[PDB]
């Protein structure tokens, strides 16, 4: 029958167009992919002044709120902190959340099994006028974290300027690319701010813009802390010029339930010697966690992939025709 | 032929059952796989007090033995240290491991090519009563690390509490998950220790338990340093509810030969100004290296993968039937 | 026909040799692959003395130029720095690049929108004899980074010694390997330096050698900063003995445009209390960025992969015969 032959030729044409227009065009079968090597260097340029009761004005420059000062990919930008000044080792009362004692016999000398704050001397001393806590041996100025300021201390960090410099290189093709594309120039970086539509190539990112693009409010996030994920994808075709190679920035919001362990926080201390006595300043820093992950691939024409793909296509076409014949006659 | 037909029916049934069950359900062919974006937050809550000879009791807290303040995937917990207090830059004797001089003519003005300890002035000064070393310019108190304390100074760091906060999100499926699963509540985190048999979901990990689960004894690993690797896997089946997916924690121990480079150690210093003179304290810290690696895969039903797998199965089935016929023919 | 039979036999033997030698032996189809986990430990043994105008001789040791104290995969080695000493918070003039004022009416009280240096009081004060800058609130000794010393302050860091400790393990096969191979003994590390041909397994890497093998001159990188990528690959066959497993060390140079953001730079501060007043030292460090990435794969014989490869090979063989027959029919 002529109709059977027409259907067979239609199936043959369909599979013959499919194999090429998919593997070669859509999937880039003739190209070869290699993993890149990336190093992320970040620089923060902004200032936030925090004034606390009983203390003088505090200046927080880049070195302050950026704790990974060595330009690590994963960095934390300080937005709120609790400061305990002039901590010195000695005999003093512990925190009330650790334990509450009504008499000296209640306290037991030794180390706490869980959440240890200090070596208990064995006496019950008044933490304040109302309650009494067991005396411990440690930094005497207590780190009270029960009161967290509702307005963020470093609330100016919302609309700061964040510079991200990423250099990627493909070892297979020996091609090195950087996020500073040829479209970006020196005068451009002076005033540009990153935008998904307006300024996609501008390497200067606003912290508030980055947080809002991830889906999180900066005000609520700055109080308790947060995690923001930044991904840079390098998808380019090496058959074209290297000018077309441009990085794509995607912001992902890493958050969780506020009822259980809200925000991100950590503690660091600055050790100094004053009046011949070793003292330190303890800060419970509530800051946003920024993680930068770079992944990408580059494709360039090669004979071996093209040949293998041609062979696979022939095999698919041959199998399809034989299978069609089995369907037609059985 | 009847037997040929029976063999063909059997082969067809076998290959059909295979292509319908294995690749479809066992391999999750109908589902699509994607990656996740992860960020690890670690917190150490523990207290260790060391009483070095000739010094006062030293208290170590979270800011002390956790050298990464913000908290990275790779962090070191201090277990043993060698302290060289009050280092000042001047002309003084070097360490005997560098070289031993019997006369002043032996020393040469310059710097050593390998393992340089300072700028040699060309003079031979007695390091102690017995031997003499060439005078160098630098920190006069040399870190004498020939003697390592047999009992770990921070031996209490064995059964401390370690909390790991991991937030993973899949971009294509827009699903965000955290290690704090629905089963874990606020009261649960108050009193729980990670036990793979009893408490697999408890996010609080005991350091000694983590070290023992890696195949290493904590005492020798602490007195000399070591490396412990922790992996978190997120295998989720998005066809079910999100509560079904739970993180799986695996502890792998990274160890080497004790004869060559035993354990892990590093050098850090704290700079201070006392009596108008710049001084520092040098610590040779022997600590366990903890690395957190998070990798996961999620699969959800989709029409395109299902269709491709069905088509592939038909092709495999078709090839198998043709092959069976050829085998029967010959 | 005889020639048709010869062509058929030739195609048969060709596809047989292919399926038996390429996908089985050359590609190790019978083996199975599993990813490894790695933790990198780095240690620098070098000393550089920098003499600056006004300040005394400054001695820099391992703890100094290596800012990551514990030691991560990404670390910075200080090669050049700009030191601003005795920074104290107060009302004082800003940098000329931030803004130049000719009258007090020009300055406006507030903070700069971009690249803020301090809180402008609103009075134009002379920065020096010629120009005047608006008075700001912050660290009064301003970092004047316009003048970069042409000779690197730390140029001796070229031919220093760098030791990399990498411990890898495969969880599937429970085999742990370290970069210290059995050929590397204790006496070997004392007198070996890494080379591509001479000492491929020596774990001591010269910084200048690493920089030069990446295609970069050490002086240009020491002047304005640099980024160097190190990759350690673990390609071994677990069918052989573990002694054959040897890591491969190669260095990748992440080049950057000289006119736009040359090199890598960062800023850190050391806080100290002197004479009861809080002061700090600000350093703008132009240090080379060293990134270490480990990617390895191990293969061991298994029955399931061997069977699948045999089956796939038979399928390819069958398809080829059918295709050949179709061509003969045509
Ligand atoms: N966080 C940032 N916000 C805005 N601009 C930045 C930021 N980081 C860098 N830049 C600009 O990018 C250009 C190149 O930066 P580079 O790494 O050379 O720093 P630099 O110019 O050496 O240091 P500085 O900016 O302190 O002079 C500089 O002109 C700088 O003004
Ligand atoms: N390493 C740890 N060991 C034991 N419990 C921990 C640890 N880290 C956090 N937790 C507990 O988990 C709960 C939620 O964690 P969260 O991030 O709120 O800590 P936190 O309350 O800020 O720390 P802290 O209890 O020191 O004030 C807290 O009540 C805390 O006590
Ligand atoms: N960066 C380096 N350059 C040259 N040799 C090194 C380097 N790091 C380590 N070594 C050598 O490797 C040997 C073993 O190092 P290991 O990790 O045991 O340090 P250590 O001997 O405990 O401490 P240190 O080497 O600081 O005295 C040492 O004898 C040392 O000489
Ligand atoms: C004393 O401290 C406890 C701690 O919980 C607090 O509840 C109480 O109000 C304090 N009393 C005074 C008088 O400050
Ligand atoms: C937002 O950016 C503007 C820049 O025009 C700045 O004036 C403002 O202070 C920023 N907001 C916060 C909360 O810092
Ligand atoms: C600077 O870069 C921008 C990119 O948006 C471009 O439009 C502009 O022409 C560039 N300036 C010069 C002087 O080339
Ligand atoms: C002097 O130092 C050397 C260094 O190895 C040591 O061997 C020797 O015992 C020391 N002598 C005394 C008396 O401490
Ligand atoms: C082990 O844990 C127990 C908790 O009951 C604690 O008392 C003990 O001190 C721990 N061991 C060490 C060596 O710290
Ligand atoms: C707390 O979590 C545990 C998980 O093991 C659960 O058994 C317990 O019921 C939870 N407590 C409450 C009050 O829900
Ligand atoms: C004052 O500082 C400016 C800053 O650009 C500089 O150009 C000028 O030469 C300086 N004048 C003197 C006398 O140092
Ligand atoms: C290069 O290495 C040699 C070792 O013989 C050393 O003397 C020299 O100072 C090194 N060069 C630099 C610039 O440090
Ligand atoms: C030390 O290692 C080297 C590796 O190059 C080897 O040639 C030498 O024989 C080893 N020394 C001893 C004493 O085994
Ligand atoms: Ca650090
Ligand atoms: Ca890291
Ligand atoms: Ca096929
Ligand atoms: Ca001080
Ligand atoms: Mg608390
Ligand atoms: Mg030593
Ligand atoms: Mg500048």
């Amino acid at each position: 029958n002529k109709k059977v032959g027409v259907i067979f030729r239609l199936i043959q044409l369909v599979v013959l167009v499919y194999v090429i227009g998919w593997v070669f065009v859509y999937e880039k079968g003739y190209q070869t992919s290699s993993g890149l090597i990336s190093s992320v260097s970040v620089k923060l340029k902004g200032l936030a002044v925090t004034q606390l009761q009983g203390l003088g004005p505090q200046v927080w420059d880049v070195a302050d709120y950026v704790f990974p000062a060595h330009g690590d990919s994963s960095f934390v930008v300080m937005t709120n902190f609790i400061m305990t000044p002039q901590q010195a080792q000695g005999h003093c009362a512990e925190n009330p959340e650790g334990g509450i004692c009504q008499d000296d016999s209640g306290c037991t000398p030794g180390k706490a099994e869980r959440k240890a704050q200090g070596i208990r001397t064995g006496n019950c001393v008044p933490f304040n006028g109302t309650v009494k806590t067991c005396e411990i041996f440690g930094w005497c100025p207590v780190e009270v974290d029960d009161k967290i300021p509702s307005p963020a201390l470093l609330h100016e960090a919302e609309n700061f300027t964040l510079f991200i410099k990423n250099s990627i290189s493909f070892p297979r093709f020996k091609v090195n690319r950087r996020n500073l594309v040829e479209e970006v120039n020196g005068t451009y970086m002076k005033k540009c701010l990153y935008h998904k539509i307006l300024h996609p190539l501008c390497p200067v990112f606003s912290l508030g813009y980055v947080v809002r693009e991830s889906g999180q409010d900066f005000r609520s996030l700055a109080e308790k802390g947060g995690v923001v994920g930044i991904t840079i994808d390098w998808e380019c075709d090496l058959d074209w010029h290297v000018r077309h190679c441009k990085p794509i920035y995607q912001f992902h919001g890493l958050y969780g339930e506020k009822n259980l362990s809200p925000g991100f926080n950590f503690r660091f201390a600055r050790h100094f010697v004053q009046n011949g006595t070793n003292r330190r300043h303890l800060f419970k820093v509530f800051g946003i966690r920024f993680d930068i992950l770079v992944d990408g691939k580059a494709g360039k024409f090669d004979i071996i992939p093209t040949m293998t793909t041609i062979g696979s296509g022939i095999g698919i076409f041959g199998v399809a025709t034989v299978l069609c014949d089995l369907l037609l006659l059985h």
